[PDB]
C-alpha cells in the first residue's frame, strides 16, 4: 500500500549520509516510508543549535487498531551500511508539543539487511510518557532533547546483525501509545557509536 497526498515540499533529498547531520540542509537520504501513516513535508530546522530534520504530527483522537497505521516512519533507503564495531545506534530526538499529556511515543528501529530477509528489527523499543515532560528541562530553543539508544546485540526473531552484515534501510518510528501528541518532532546525529 501507498499513502499519497498532494505534493509537498519536502527540503532537498541530499544523499544518503551517516552520521546523518544535515548540516548540509538536504535531508541526506532520509524519506517517509511509503506505508508512513504521516507524509507531510520534512524539512530542516534548527533544533538546539544545530540543523536537524523535522515534521509536525498530531496523531488522531480515534486511535487505528494497528499500532503504526498513524506513525511517522521515516527511513533512510540504500544506505547500505554496516555496524562495524559499534554496539548502538543512536540519534538525538526533539519534541515541541503543542499538546502532550497522556499515553506515551514508543520509538522503534529496524533495518533491511539482504541476507535476513529485508528485515531486523531491534528488540528494544523506547517509550516516552507524556507526563514525563511537564518536569523534564527543555532545552534554550524550548524543545525536549532525549538522546535514544539500540543495543544492536539486541535483536527480535533470533536475527544477528555481525559487524559485517550489510544494512540496506534503516527505518525509525514513532508510534502513538495512545497518546494525546501534537506538536513537531526532529531528528539530529543519526549514528552508530
Ligand atoms: O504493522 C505494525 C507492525 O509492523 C511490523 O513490521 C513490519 C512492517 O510494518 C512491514 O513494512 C515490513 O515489510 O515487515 C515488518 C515485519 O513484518 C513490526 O515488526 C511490528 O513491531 C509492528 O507492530
Ligand atoms: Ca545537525
Amino acid at each position: 500500500r501507498a499513502v499519497v497526498e498532494a505534493p509537498v515540499e519536502h527540503a532537498p533529498i541530499g544523499k544518503a549520509t551517516l552520521p546523518s547531520t544535515f548540516e548540509d540542509s538536504t535531508r541526506q537520504g532520509w524519506a517517509w516510508d511509503a506505508t508512513s501513516g504521516v507524509q507531510s513535508a520534512l524539512t530542516i530546522k534548527d533544533a538546539n543549535e544545530s540543523k536537524a530534520i523535522s515534521w509536525e504530527v498530531k496523531y488522531p483522537e480515534v486511535k487505528p487498531v494497528d499500532g503504526w497505521a498513524s506513525a511517522p516512519r521515516i527511513m533512510l533507503g540504500n544506505v547500505n551500511t554496516t555496524r562495524g564495531n559499534n554496539k548502538y545506534l543512536t540519534f538525538d530526538f526533539y519534541l515541541k508539543p503543542t499538546q502532550a499529556s497522556k499515553g506515551s511515543l514508543t520509538i522503534s528501529l529496524a533495518f533491511a539487511p539482504p541476507s535476513l530477509g529485508f528485515w531486523a528489527q531491534a528488540t528494544g523499543d523506547v517509550n516516552i510518557p507524556l507526563s514525563s515532560l511537564s518536569k523534564m528541562k527543555k532545552t534554550t530553543d524550548g524543545l525536549y532533547h532525549f538522546q535514544v539508544k539500540y543495543d544492536l546485540d539486541k535483536i527480535n526473531d533470533g536475527k544477528v546483525l555481525t559487524a559485517n552484515t550489510v544494512l540496506r534501510d534503516i527505518t525509525i518510528v514513532v508510534a502513538d501509545g495512545n497518546s494525546d501528541f501534537a506538536g513537531t518532532m526532529y531528528l539530529d546525529n543519526i549514528r552508530f557509536e
